């Protein structure tokens, strides 16, 4: 039973065109100006967009014995009603490098998932089992492997095990990502600042200071451009992260950025609100920044120095947040926005004219496919493509309130952002998944989605560094 | 009667896969699996990319009561055989604002055109005649005008005129385009230089060095942002002009960089070849430039801070470049490259791994197709689209030489150029235009392309100003 | 008769100790541990530094048929109750380039000077006329000319005239400086403001935002690099203009900044004050700009990519701004910061650790001495030096009111602002010019201060072009 | 008995003038038009300048069992050849942290001395002996302390060891010091190429290339400004290192940095000479770099951004240097430069108008003397300072060449270079130290220099950091949860 989408103007990273679309077997059918199907769904005044992806969520992550408050149930449910068809999610394994246990674990979590999904894996630690399970991992489907450079004790890798990893990375055809904060230096910072009894929420935001993420993401960018492989550096929070990927990629070193739509939206100001509760339901790693390093994230995505919008989505209770009373390093950190993404992205960003429609889809779904190598599979609007769609009204208005959120927590951070511009209808694989403000997918509706090693960019700079591979002087004896 | 190209890998600029061609009526009719037509070209171990878009030629440029040795008829057959279906050239006007005589003795010229073609208008003074004529100008389906800021007593505009002129293309929807050396203080440099007896060809690129395009690079930028339209700076030559670009784009500021082939790939130690002829008939403005600007611009394609390769295709004889003996600035400025552009990029950029194929095709015809609003008409490969396509045989193999040229000069600054991976055969809106090293497409051929003005991004950064309009303070009595 | 000041402590741009000055003939004599003098000062407790210097006033200025209310005598008053012993005026001849005449007009204002004081020499225009005095003004203590690449119609030159006008100074061994806003962009944008109704004070700031001052001063240093002649950017009011100059300078190229006192502290929200009169006062150009740019101006000058703290010190009453009601493009441009800059400056920067006092005395006076080729005559404590000294008590405290101040104007841009450490005592060829918040130098006690051509940095880059001026190849 | 200068024209930092130099005591009586003495000196045609301050040498430095060639006796006399009156050597201690031990070899050492010197105190390790010998190095009269981010497995300390000395440095107003590469990326690219066969002397080259350098020097800076203490970076050679200080001052960041005379002048051409031994010869760390370097690095002495020109001496014989042969890696590193410093300066950079002849007093011996905390001790021509000159005659010519040096070893990095002006005096707190080709100072002659602490940037940087503290929110019951 196919279905024709009628009326609507599509909207691609590549061009902007009114066109019917018709959708057979989950998949894109055909593109054109006059199309019939079984059933008809009416886009008239309509934009029709590939359903966002957004490339970094922590759905139903461990913490203290328990668990974030968003699985990949309620977690989806958010991502749909927001036009997100998509999540990726980060697999934490053990520093012993049990990354296929891990996997099997998260493939039992994401069993919930309303809409498809698919995974990074982490490496957390450095021996012969990591380094072994990474060839696995890849040819499971996953061709990314997230490193942290924080998180001292729990997820940090060092310098050494970093190049090793990205070596392997290389090896495999996978590209790293990387949580760039300096970890020795926080950790210390973290340890002063309880020491003099600064230890509010706002004091999270002290512990890590913009400096300290500038200097992780330079050397992240270093360490991969030695071991020959493009490097996604996660949530670029400020100007001096950003300078370090712009600086890079003059270079010609391949590196990618992500600023979160949070650190696009939010400010450090948050944290010296009156209200401990208010304070510290924002804190999360990076922390809100100074406003003024939101232009600069904002000009990247248009400049093309950076390419993906993603959330970092993380969500707890505000009871959850209250464990870090009296100690701000045992606040969870994490703040929600997967249903925020790409409403609050149109409305500051496209009715503002700071992205075209164009790079609005570049930056919420197609770079990101592009990048994990599942283009045109998803991110597309193109015959033979996942029919993951959104249908947006450019017209219709709301104010974004906890009262209405699909997250199951108890507060947005986005509390009364004034939007304009609404998805109205999110299709999954041709299916019906959010409509009249119902999520409609169920549970189990989601599947993984699995991805190719050695895309384009890879294989370029590989070629790149065999020809420019320094060579041994000949000497006569 | 349709064609169908078979067996073909397809790339775009933004994915590569196997696919079938089927053309119909000049058009692309459908790409898929298994398609037939009534007449098949095999594509087999080819891929199959756009045709080339070059957005910077001079065909028949008056020079000194003469033209330009290559014409429309030579100049499209060049093209042509190198890949490119389309090539853009300048009108230029006189000083009074003759817009519309000018674009219809262009029109004249342009009739002998094998392959398809559009301008874009000059701009050599400003008065009233002028802004009036530029509305007409954007009637006929030019949207660009193009600027000089060097050339003075000639094409030369001041910043005054300029801004008045950006402001009104800002009105109309219209893109500048600049050529960016400071006017002044090259025609100060050019008289000292010729008084001191240095009067050779080398003398010509010491007459403008890099900072005099790095200066007026930033002040066009300044301007064009400052009346609220972007910019698009031709001919980008070294990294002084380049890192104006990447800082405004950084601010935000709508700038587009276009680096010539022969700036990607010769540099200024051809002036000091021993031959006057040798060193003369490579002088061109901007000149070639000191080696280190290369890997400046081939970073700025990759990293995206530069969008468009071009050639700014000026071809004279030996014999017209010998008008120079003994005084630099009488000779005429230009080298041909149409038919080398795509072929040397390919070696250069994609077999070296520089650039992706995907790249490749961005930024040989997708990219300037989508600034000149003309996506997907031109440089695309999707249902509906102009069959402009070139069908690339990765294995063949040729040495650049002037012997083999299609230009009708007698030279080629690529002379001995080792290339792998060459054009076998293009296609203008379906008919084989070359083929088998011939050129079989015959003069008239070619149609004018009409270009509509207000693309997205005009209209993204009239939105932003408007934004960001700074608001009288209201002060009661 | 001699003086010795005893007791105090010696900061000077390079060191600070404790020593005795020893002050004979108008000048420092010997400097050391223990010293005698027929007449004691004591600075127990003190700071001894040399005496500011001033490099950008226009007193008694014309404009619109009068003239800026400070004069030569209001304005010496101001700056040696600020610790500034030095000002530099700016000579403003006519566009048929009459600089000499214009010269003696100035030195008949610069008669009313309570201490001493130089001129720069502006060049409004281009011809035989301007390149022909351009000489004579060099023989007469003149090394730098004055550029203005604004004021369009008025004062403005084009960048033919100022290749011309820059391999001239390189020629003559002299340096430009050069006021850098794009003067037919701001003449536009103001034009269009008008017409928009636009015409409040804050738009003197829209019509002229900082890219117009980056993109200006980008231009000229292009201009002076290819003419091999180093360029003293004035006013360097914002990060764009300071990056074109870090920028700059990071190629080889010899270029100098400045950040106005006011642009260090002050910023464009004073625009925005609902009351006229206040936001009209405040009017300048280049304007207050966005506090963010302050960071950049201070960071500047740690890192020694700005290298001068000036004023642009030209006053106006209240009645003077008011030409401007209803038209922003009629308030007479400028604000007075004599008196306060040496005083912000501490407060602002060495009580914060912004600046090390060596770093202080560098950028008040040592500085431009050396720029403008008359160290140690002036800018310095040594022996032969003038005796060109200020007394400062680290501990006394005031606020900035114009109650209190000694510029003639009726108000303060500096008003409110809380200080810590003062001038108590200044000293002008060791006479005694300031004292018990009393200005005891007389009109006519300054002296116009001489200058040498070729300066040091001037031969270096002449010297420099020399080496990689490009050759003729040589062929058969 | 006095001395006068006579004749000569003084250049300072500050600026250049006629006049005779009264010397009393081994320091600086008096500068004026005409002065008399006891014994005259004629500087009639020549400069006078303060004498050169080198602040980074390796004399006799343990190496492999061994030692490097030139010690503090032939160290100095190419010093004092050179127009350079004063030395500053790295100690070197155990990981343990036995600095106040390591500190008394190298006073053994430095016996020899022909000149003064001075010491930087190296950090190779961290734990509480470290931290409390610290405070005693200081108050010995050493307010520096190095640090090394490469020679992993002997000198390297990591992030957190790093941050504790920092800290512990800003506490005690001692000044850090940093080589700054990134030592696992180099050890894990030494083994790459090794396992290659890469393993020719172009190959030291290959494993630490210029973004390993640029990178370790960001981070360095990052780390002392979180320490709220300034940071010397040694020899800065490549653009990547020179951005980030750059950028870091800048930010208001208080940052020096210290580029060598070998990177000013000599590129990595050098080690794809056919010659092995020639290769081998100019092995050092940072390795010479691409020659498009230079030009960043001589701008910066220009522009402010760099202020002191070093040697980095430490000097090897062939015979030591063919440790090597076959394995890069076991090329002992390190290049003589002492006696060459100021000369090849002086003519690359004074004649050639790259730098004014008061920039070129700036950066060989007033910068640093300001930086170490010993100005006007050192590096200036005021009453009272240490009479430590060199006599400058800037129309005498010169080619370097190994067969006249006065360092030990039997090779020259800068063999051919023409020279014009050349110290023909040099004199080290007053006394006639070298004099026409003559060393004449003799070991023991030198002296040990006792530097403060908490000088001014020190105590500049403190105080702002204090100003910016970030402060706790306050937050009342009524707004708790
Ligand atoms: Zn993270
Ligand atoms: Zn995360
Ligand atoms: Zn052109
Ligand atoms: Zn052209
Ligand atoms: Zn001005
Ligand atoms: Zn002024
Ligand atoms: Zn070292
Ligand atoms: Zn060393």
């Amino acid at each position: 039973a196919s279905k024709v989408i009628k009326g609507g103007t599509v909207i691609t990273a590549d061009r902007t065109f009114r066109a019917d679309i018709l959708i057979e077997d989950g998949k894109i059918a055909a593109i054109g100006d006059s199309l019939e199907g079984d059933e008809v769904i009416d886009a008239s005044g309509c934009y029709v967009m590939p359903g966002g992806i957004d490339p970094h969520t922590h759905l139903q992550m461990p913490f203290m014995g328990t668990y974030s408050s968003d699985d990949f149930d309620t977690g989806t449910a958010a991502a749909l009603a927001g036009g997100t068809t998509m999540v990726v999610d980060f697999v934490l394994p053990d520093s012993e490098g049990n990354l296929l246990d891990a996997l099997q674990e998260w493939f039992q979590k994401a069993g919930k998932a309303r809409t498809d999904y698919s995974f990074h894996m982490a490496i957390t630690g450095w021996n012969e089992r990591t380094f072994n399970e990474m060839a696995e991992v890849v040819k499971r489907g996953i061709n990314t492997f997230k490193h942290f450079m924080a998180y001292k004790g729990a997820l940090m890798v060092n310098d050494d095990e970093m190049f090793a990893s990205f070596q392997r990375c290389a090896e495999l055809g996978a590209m790293p990502l990387v949580h760039a904060e300096n970890g020795d230096i926080v950790a210390q910072l973290q340890a002063k600042l309880m020491a003099e009894g600064n230890d509010g929420p706002e004091a999270h935001a002290y512990s890590r200071p913009p400096e300290v993420e500038g200097e992780a993401t330079n050397r992240a960018i270093m360490i991969a451009d030695q071991a020959g492989v493009p490097l996604y550096v996660v949530h670029v929070s400020c100007e001096q992260s950003h300078e370090a990927i712009r600086r890079a990629r003059q270079k010609g070193m391949r590196v990618f950025g992500e600023p979160l739509i949070q650190h696009l939206t939010l400010d450090e100001s948050e944290y010296h609100n009156r209200d401990w509760d208010y304070a510290a339901r924002r804190v999360m790693s990076p922390p809100f920044r100074d406003k003024l390093n939101q232009d600069s994230l904002w000009a990247g995505l248009a400049a093309g120095s950076l390419q993906c919008v993603a959330t970092d989505h993380c969500a707890f209770t505000t009871e959850q947040k209250r464990y870090g009373i009296g100690n701000f390093t045992k606040i969870p950190n994490g703040t929600g926005g997967l249903e925020e993404r790409m409403p609050v992205l149109w409305t500051r960003g496209v009715r503002t004219g700071r992205l075209t429609p164009n790079e609005f889809v570049a930056v919420t779904s197609t770079n990101i496919a592009k990048i994990l190598n599942i283009y045109p599979q998803k991110g597309a609007v193109v015959p033979g493509a996942d029919a993951d769609l959104v249908i947006w009204d450019p017209e219709t208005t709301k104010k974004i309130s906890a009262k209405t959120q699909h997250s199951s927590i108890d507060y947005n951070v986005f509390e009364g952002f004034e939007l304009k511009g609404l998805p109205i209808m999110t299709l999954s694989r041709g299916r019906i998944a959010f409509d009249k403000g119902q999520v409609t997918a169920k549970p189990g509706d989601g599947r993984f989605i699995e991805r190719e090693p050695n895309g384009a960019v890879n294989r370029a700079l590989s070629q790149w560094k065999e020809i420019v591979a320094p060579r041994k002087v000949e000497r006569s004896a």
